[PDB]
């Protein structure tokens, strides 16, 4: 038993085991696990199983994905019998929006490897002979998949990691982690003590717990989930091939076959499930494991009684089984993956919703991740600092409550839900726009997505096709080509940073050029190999000193990479986080100057406040710093302001503008405005997966700056050999839909790409996409086939931008 490991893994259960195997045979060298009891003695054991290629997200599909491929080498890796059972998972829709999500969820899986299939009612009556095929409509279908034995597939992974030279201690708990300043950790079993390069928390719903172990708020919550499994059924028996698993997502509830029998579980209503609050405030009894709870077959009776009608069999059969078990929820039932902010060398893999179908894949990413040092794709869905301190228990028991609940409903594009809103992250702004708009949840915060005219329709109507919010994004579109409008931004991720060392931070941290003092410049921070981890505003204000702006979730995600990138160079900065305290104001449109030129004695002139330009002024006698920029490509400010002014400047901007008929905007109107100028959003047209030469952000890029930039030479190696994709510009003709992003694009045949954005454009009267596609495909004037709710449509590529910004022109 050594005393110095190279990583420690806090967690026997099969998220642990996945990253030990993983680290191991990539040949980390003395990987430690540590567990509390046994392997699998966490939620793990007492599993259903189910393991699917589908998932509604996009790049979780690579997850899903790299674990089934995996699950399948696994005897073939280790000796043992894996228990792996693949006839196929099979969706089902009884109702005709259902028809609807499959042909939107189709779209999305088309520029992916997971196989995936919309089938008709006569290919699942051959293929589920006793399902009730009465209220069927149609089925979305994987092969290859099905479900595993949770014990048998934990010990495999242990099998393989033990023999490339992971050491697997238990019983060894973690009583006390200590940080120590040179970055490295003190673990503490009743063993003894050891060090650790870095440490991965993977305990389950213990995770929370550990989380605190270093004074670390970790959002989960236990939660309560049961299903069932029948006695043996005569028809089921007498298949000559086994079922495939089903989903009555009408029913909420998925189904296989267990033995000759049925093993189903529903997701009861997010008012009638039952969650372990006593848990969080207590912490897991001591002593908890190989164990359950008491089932409650009463309180999912309702559910049953479905089950039973989309597969009569189960009217007559018999209960062998209940299983009620806990699960760690996070609250949007995403796990939470990554390194920690905050704290050096703390990685997590916590609040595994699905853990059994997640936990190779997630294991491929981390080990993937740790010994490379960025993300292999991107996964910001995924990040576990998504979250923050507006993230209470209190609200972490509400979504995750919601997240439940909600297992099964219609997966619309621009979901909204409501559950624990609003929260303490608001501007002062909140209560008074809140009244007048639809608020969009990002980040904690509460921002305006569209905004009600008057005598038209108020209520939340989600969509495959265009809907309620479609013509008031139009007039607020119309508002700001032809006057002067505000939005509220003070969502952005906000860091100032000062210091000696601070060009030399941010000249290797950012690709383009540092910024004159006084100036602003759009820059990204590349991964060393050469991917767009981030885009962000860089503010030169005082000499040195800078102000750097983000987008609202991919703030903790950016500050992590500038923090740790301080601590390797062993930089001479400070850093600090003022996001919270400022509130942002874009005041955008050809009338903007004349507006606030009259609530401020500072000079507006285009001569004057040169475009980019960052000054310090007064705007109604309120302190603001105003940036001669604009996401609208309209002429226009950013006001960054203290939170406490929010009112008061949007009042006297309101007040003022009045006269050229000023009025508000939302994030719906800003996205058709962007798109129309060209501009890239960050998490869309790039991310992790994307390099910023294919993207065509070539003019942000300046590759023989003197500095040797994080990423830089990578690039150059890119330059050398030429892209492979590039992205482009469509325009098509809808009827009553538009792209969103993510949907497939085909061409003679072959889906070759997909979009990122789109939006109607309504200037135009067609639709906008952003598209990757091959560099043969990418000329202008080129038409492609955009796949929209299983109709192609014709797309063509235009000659970008469509609309000149307004220094452009
Ligand atoms: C309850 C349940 C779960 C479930 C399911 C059906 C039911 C009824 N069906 C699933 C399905 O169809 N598909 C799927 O993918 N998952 C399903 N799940 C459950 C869940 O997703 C998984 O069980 C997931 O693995 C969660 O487990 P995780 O890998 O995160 O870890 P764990 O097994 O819960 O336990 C972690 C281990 O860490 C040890 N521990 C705890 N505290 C400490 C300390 N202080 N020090 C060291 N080690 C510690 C625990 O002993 C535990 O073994």
């Amino acid at each position: 038993w050594k005393d110095r490991a190279e990583t420690v893994i806090i967690g026997g259960g099969c998220v642990g085991v996945s990253l030990a195997y993983h680290l191991a045979k990539a040949g980390m060298k003395d990987v430690v696990l540590l567990e509390k009891s046994e392997l699998t003695a966490g939620s793990t054991w007492h599993a259903a199983g189910l393991t699917t290629y589908f998932h509604p997200g996009i790049n979780l599909k690579k997850i899903h994905y790299d674990s089934i491929k995996l699950y399948e080498k696994l005897e073939e890796e280790t000796g043992q019998v894996v228990g792996f059972h693949q006839p196929g998972s099979i969706r089902l829709a009884t109702t005709p929006v259902r028809v609807d999500e499959f042909k939107y969820q189709m779209t999305r899986t088309g520029w992916h490897a997971t196989e995936q299939y919309l089938i008709e009612p006569e290919k699942i009556q051959e293929m589920f002979p006793l399902l009730n095929m009465n209220k069927v409509l149609a089925g979305l279908y994987n092969p290859g998949d099905g479900h595993i034995d949770p014990y048998s597939l934990t010990m495999a992974l242990a099998a393989g990691a033990r023999k490339c030279g992971a050491l697997l201690k238990y019983p060894a708990p973690v009583t006390s982690l200590k940080a120590r300043s040179d970055g490295t950790w003190d673990v503490e079993t009743p063993q003894g003590s050891m060090r650790a390069n870095r440490i991965v928390n993977a305990a389950g719903f213990w995770a929370r717990e550990v989380g605190k172990m270093i004074g670390l708020e970790h959002p989960l919550i236990p939660v309560q989930h049961q299903y069932v499994v029948t006695s043996t059924i005569p028809e089921v028996k007498a298949l000559k091939r086994e079922l495939p698993v089903l989903r009555d997502l009408e029913g909420s509830y998925y189904l296989r076959q267990e033995r000759d029998g049925l093993l189903f579980g529903p997701y009861e209503s997010q008012e009638k499930m039952k969650v372990q609050d006593s848990w969080v405030t207590n912490g897991v009894p001591p002593g908890f494991g190989k164990e359950l709870f008491e089932s409650d077959l009463d309180r999912i009776m309702e559910h049953i009684k479905a089950a039973m009608e989309m597969v009569p069999v189960l009217k007559k059969a018999d209960i062998i089984n209940v299983v009620n078990g806990p699960i760690t929820y996070s609250p949007d039932i995403l796990p939470m993956v990554g390194p920690h902010q905050g704290v050096r060398n703390y990685w997590v893999a916590i609040g595994f919703g699905y853990g059994i179908i997640h936990a190779g894949g997630v294991g491929k990413y981390l080990s993937d991740w740790i010994l490379h040092g960025e993300p292999p794709f991107d996964l910001i869905e995924l990040d576990p600092n998504r979250y923050g301190k507006w993230t209470t228990t209190q609200y972490t028991e509400a979504k995750a409550r919601e997240s439940y609940g909600f297992n099964n409903i219609v997966g619309y594009p621009k979901e909204e839900r409501f559950a624990g809103r609003p929260t303490q992250r608001v501007s002062g702004l909140y209560q008074r726009l809140e009244s007048k708009c639809s608020m969009g949840f990002h980040a904690g915060w509460e921002q305006p997505h569209w905004f009600y005219k008057p005598g038209q329709d108020t209520q939340y109507r989600p969509s495959f096709r265009r809907t309620n919010w479609f013509e008031p994004v139009g007039s607020e579109y119309k508002q700001v080509m032809q006057r002067v409008a505000v939005t509220d931004l003070s969502p952005f991720g906000k860091f100032n940073i000062k210091g000696q060392d601070s060009i030399r931070l941010l000249d290797h941290l950012f690709a383009n050029v540092i910024p004159k003092v006084g100036f602003t410049n759009i820059s990204h921070m590349l991964t060393p190999k050469g991917r767009v981890y981030a885009e962000l505003t860089v503010s030169h204000q005082s000499p040195g000193e800078f102000l750097l702006i983000t987008g609202s979730g991919s703030e903790l995600h950016d500050l992590r990479w500038i923090e740790e990138e301080a601590v390797k160079g062993g930089y001479d900065v400070e850093i600090k986080n003022i996001t919270d305290e400022l509130g942002v104001l874009g005041v955008a449109g050809p009338q903007a100057r004349k507006v606030l030129q009259k609530l401020t004695s500072e000079d507006l002139s285009d001569d004057v406040f040169k475009f980019l330009q960052t000054k310090s002024l007064k705007v109604s006698n309120i302190p603001v710093t105003a940036i001669r920029i604009s996401y609208t490509g309209e002429l226009g400010w950013e006001l960054y302001h203290r939170r406490e002014d929010s009112v008061a400047l949007y009042d006297a901007i309101m007040n003022a503008g009045q006269e050229e008929g000023i009025d508000n905007f939302g994030t719906y109107a800003m996205n058709a405005l962007r798109l129309e100028k060209a501009f890239r959003a960050w998490g869309l047209e790039m991310n992790c997966d994307t390099n910023p030469l294919e993207a065509g952000l070539e003019y942000f890029v300046k590759l023989n700056k003197p500095a040797d930039f994080i990423g830089k030479q990578a690039l150059k190696q890119i330059k050398a050999k030429g892209l492979k994709r590039r992205l482009v510009c469509l325009t098509l003709a809808t009827d009553d839909v538009d792209p969103e992003g993510n949907e497939s694009i085909w061409y003679n045949g072959k889906v070759v790409g997909n979009t990122t954005s789109g939006s109607y454009s309504y200037s135009i009267q067609k639709s906008l996409a952003f598209a990757y596609v091959p560099v043969q495909l990418s000329e202008v004037g080129q038409q492609v086939e955009v796949e929209l709710l299983g109709k192609n449509y014709p797309a063509v590529i235009i000659q970008e931008p469509l609309v000149l910004t307004e220094p452009t022109r």
